[PDB]
């Protein structure tokens, strides 16, 4: 099954879904018409088949525009390695653009 989740919700229904999760989570803010989202979004699927363990969170800036904009989202794609920590949300790492090598990375130091 897809283990990708295409988040559509509020700000709100994001920060609590994130905090639905078992473990670690990545999610990225994205576009469709974006090269290196596009590029990214090729990949993931695959990261996200190895990593069960590790919730994979995509969301569409142009159909989640409240969530993406109350979340501090500028530019594209924008990455954050967060994990929930008591009733808060942890951010491990954060960044923009499409570092698959820097993904790998934190996955794997992360766990």
């Amino acid at each position: 099954s897809d283990p990708i989740v295409h988040f559509n919700g509020t700000h709100e229904a994001l920060l609590n879904r994130i905090k639905e999760a078992p473990g670690l989570v990545l999610v990225d803010f994205f576009a469709t018409w974006c090269g290196p989202c596009q590029r990214l979004g090729q990949i993931l699927p695959s990261i996200a088949e190895a990593n069960k363990d590790v919730t994979f969170i995509k969301v569409d800036v142009d159909k989640n525009g409240n969530a993406a904009d109350a979340y501090g989202v500028s530019s594209i794609p924008a990455l954050f390695f967060v994990k929930k920590e008591g009733n808060e949300i942890k951010t491990l790492d954060q960044f923009v653009g499409a570092d698959v090598s820097r993904i790998k990375a934190d996955i794997e130091k992360f766990k």
